């Protein structure tokens, strides 16, 4: 019955919207300098830790917090941002013994290589060496002054 | 039986007045600065979007303003005008299961055309080389003090 | 009966007076530039139009009122004031289906042929070239030294 | 009866006294230049217009007061001040279908001429060269001393 | 019976002791300038107008003023008191149908004639020529020193 | 019976001692002139009219006045005095149709004569050239230095 | 019976002891100046007067005080202290039809008599040519030095 | 019975006190001259007069306190005490018609016998030169310091 | 039965307690002078007449304070107040007719005699010419200082 | 049954929790010498004595102290902190005669070996004399000019 | 039975230590001249008299002062103190019928030669010439230096 | 049964901690001087008294103090806190007829001979000359440098 329509409201509502929200923000702190890496590094590994459901203890919790920064060092601040959106909201497996999964499934598919086929068409790069430019609007005011 | 009268009062009373009255706002708007372009594309997708009754996923909808944005580069302050006015007012399709819908699409053909033959008959613009004209009043002043 | 005496008394009286009243207001208004001429366009327009009874569109609005003041740029204060009184007090036609409107008629053609008989006895122009009557002064004024 | 009583009570009690009264205040206001020479023409004119019981209507009504103030121009102060109170006071013609009008007409008459022939004595003015009466002052000085 | 006493106690003492005050106060009056002639020329054409009973005119009345004022230029100051008090207080004639008007009628008369016979012995005036009076004083003196 | 003893009281005791108060009285008015001559004159006129019982008309009032002040100017203070007192005092004549007239009258006389007899007494003045006694008074005292 | 003791209580006590003291009173007014001789002279005369029991008529009063003056003046302070206390207190005659007569009568006279001789007792004087009294002291003195 | 020791009581007791009391307080007034000799000649004529229980006519009270200063300029000031002291003291004679007289009799003789005597050895008089005195002291102090 | 230690305890506790507390004052008195010779010389008189019962008359009290006066001149202060105490205090004689008389006169007697004998004892006066035991204090001092 | 949840509960709760809460508190007191060397060294020894329920003599616990002090001070800080974590951490024995005894030893051991272990990993060292490292980065960083 | 405690209790407790306090107190008041010889000379001869039981009167009161004055001048301040506790605390005799005085009399005797013994063993007085010991004391140092 | 525990409980709980609390306090107050010598003489020799149970008479009291402090002299400070604190806490023999004496006997010898042994294990001394051990710091520190 409703079963894609309650999918949808379920899946494109509230959980891309938060990631797309997340991001921006990490990028954000990341640009101002107000949040810092080792705080996002801590929140990550806090959350994993809650994902899993097993308490902390205190001195390997510091250990995953090294281990997570030296992993995160390789990346630059949008890359950062990205994965701590998907960390932060990362969810999903299944709940009850109902349907409503597969397509649940086949919207985060979507969205995922939909995210994937912007970075690539972003990824195009520009173009021109940036002096023959020059030369094509002196030649247009050229034509706008005759 | 008041078919007609019905269709005239919900077509030509409060349909394009209205669309009248942003189209001179935004023209204020623009001339003084007051509003800028970015705005009105996002005032103009955000419509579109309430029109098909989606739900805008923000970074998409970024796209949307984008491609807009350069959309609108191509066109001039009182074409702008025009534009938002449609996009902002544009509505019709039908309701219900009754009439008056042919006459309220024909009576929106007629503004349409209307608005058309006034546009080109402001566009003649005007003629002479402004010197002629300056001996003409030189003529008549003559004239009179003769 | 007393139909002639209703016609003199809602027909020669009420609204000669307000007209007249409004030709002297209208005058010295234009004279000292209190009201300008757009004013006066825009109002004669917006009567005209409840006289039809027709709700005005705003741009074709404008085009009425440039076209009034094109047609008044070529009349003066005096001329301006008998036009726009007549404009803006301009009533009759017939009402009901009773008697009175012959009377009303004939002598609203008597009150107009007195107003352009005695416009043309005020136009009749002064005579003399201002010299001769000083002439006549100084032998009038030397006769009563004698 | 006492109809000659009562005539001359409702005649030579309030109709000359209250003329002469307005006669010399409005030779005191000529004089002065308190009240000037067109508001009693005006006042004449609106006088004139309730005794014949009609409306005036406002152009002509100037025109009225134009031709009264050219009327008016050919006469000095004093003849002036008559001219008014006559026409403010002027009354008469006949009441009812009973007697008492042959008196008043009698008495308004004996009234008018004593007032013409009272113009004609103070008419007579004065006599003498005012140098031979200085002659006869001197001699009668003369004798005063001696 | 009390005929003659009710005559003198109703003329005798409240007649002529007013005239008498009158002419004392006109006395002083003019003596000091404090009331000049034409108030009491008016005054004296008022009670003549109230004695006649008739109700006076502006105009006459002025010229009855006028005529009073040459009358009072041939007399002097005294007389003028004695003019104005006889003036102010005559009266007389009859009343009723009864007696005691021969009584007051003679002693009218009596008191005229003396008040004429007292302005005789007062004008009877004085003798000398003021310097033999002085050679007589001188005279005296001596006989007194001697 | 006791007539004698009411001629005594009432025709000896209140009628020359306020006589002699009153002389005294006028003699001090006289000596300092607190009050004039023309008072008095005038205090007598009204007493002698008013003893005449007739009430008195103002000019010749003034005559009686003048005649008495003429008729004073010949006397001097010490005279004036008495001859004021007479004049205030001096009443008599009879009362009623009783006795008490005679020893009032002849006691009147006594009293008059015996005013007269002390003013002839008082009269001698005094004798001796005043050089005489000043010797018999420088002999006395030479005698008493003897 | 106490007729004598009578007597002496309400004779030879109250009017000598009172006479003496006005004595002393009018010596001591004498010789201060607080009152003057014409105050005694008319208390005396009053004094007089009531005691004859009659009213004393101001002029002939004024004579009385005068002749008493005249008399007074030929008396010396003390003597006219004595001839007021005497004038201010003689009384006596009789009284009633009883005793209280014939000793109060001696009683005067032994009190007159003692008063007079007194007065020829303070008569003597003094004696001595005040300079043999000196040598007298001058020779006791000597006796008290050696 | 106790007829001496009344007698001893009413006069030893409350007559010698009193009256040496007043000796000294005579002796002081007289020493600091507080109270004058004329003021106790007057006391001791009083009481005298009182003694005699005759009243004092004024006059020859004088007379008394005269003479009586005059007795007492012949005395010093203590025998003045004396005799003020017994004279305002100075009582005695018989009272009622019993005893106690006798024994006060005697007691005043033994107290004036005690009062004379005293006064002779008082009066004895002092002896010795007042040289030979000094030298007896001078030897007395000869043998003292040797 | 306790007769003896009555006679004590009303002798020696109270008489010579008060005698002797009185002889100090008096020592103190004549010693700082604030008390002088005549005023213990009047108290010992008083005390004195007062023993004897008797009124003291002024003069010879006098008497009797002046010759004890010459009495206590013979007399060193010592001894004046032994004087003194025991005239103050000095009573005894007999009382009823019991005992309480033989102890008390015998210990009258022992303290008599016993100041006496001790007044002998304290007369004996001091040895030595005070130059010698200068000597033996300096010979004892010579031992001490050996 | 639940012998391995109650086991972890009892465990790795609230046991090296707190023990590595001490760890990081003591290595912090050190650091900032807040907290020193004796201090600690008392509260081992009062927590040693408390854990063998004996009260604790002042002198050997001064000895206690002291031989506690001279163990500390053949240690760093670092393994200072982990005795002293020990020390009032360091807990078990046996209680009641129940289960969960052995799961207590055995991960007990579990995290004591995991411990040492960690303490060899982090005792590796570091290696490089720290001037090739240089000469690597310089490389890079020429290759990113290039 | 409880004799010997009794007497302790009322013999040895409160008898020899206010002795002690007193000793104390009067050697403190010798030592800084707070209270004098004389004041404690009449103390202790009240004391004595009061043990006596005879009052004392106050002459030769100050006679045993006096006496016991010349008594003490050969005793130090020690001795002084000595004995004056021993007087103003002497007591005993006997008091009753019944025994505990013989070893009340026995321990008083006990702790007087008690007193008496310490004394010979404090009076024993110190050796040396005080220039050995401080030879002895520099060989001590001498000793102590080496 | 508790026999043992009952004597550790009333022996080494609340004896030698008070005893060995008194030993640091006197140790601290002989240190700083706040508590002299005297006054730890007075107290000790006051607690034997009271242990006595006899009342010390103040004299002997000062001799105990006196050759207690004799006893004293030889003795450093803190042999001086170990004897007072002796004295001071001084206690046992036997209570009651039970048993628990010999424990606490035994006790006390135990802490006894445990003071002994530690008063020769802090008396064992120090060695070396003080000049070897800087050769030996100086010997490990260049090993350390090198």
């Amino acid at each position: 019955p409703e079963v894609a329509s309650e999918a949808g409201a379920a899946v494109a509502d509230e959980e891309e919207a938060n990631r797309q929200v997340i991001q921006q923000g990490a990028a954000e702190g990341l640009r101002t300098g107000a949040v810092s890496r080792p705080e996002m590094a801590q929140a990550v590994v806090e959350a994993d830790a809650q994902r899993e459901g097993v308490e902390l203890k205190p001195q390997e919790l510091k250990n995953r917090v090294n281990e997570e920064l030296t992993q995160m060092r390789t990346m630059d601040n949008d890359d950062l941002s990205r994965y701590v959106s998907y960390a932060l909201i990362g969810t999903g497996l299944l709940a009850s013994a109902i349907d409503k999964t597969g397509k649940a499934g086949d919207m985060f598919a979507a969205s995922y290589e939909r995210q994937l086929d912007r970075n690539l068409q972003a990824g195009i790069n520009q173009q021109k060496m940036a002096a023959a430019a020059a030369d094509r609007q002196i030649k247009e005011k050229d034509l706008e002054r005759k």
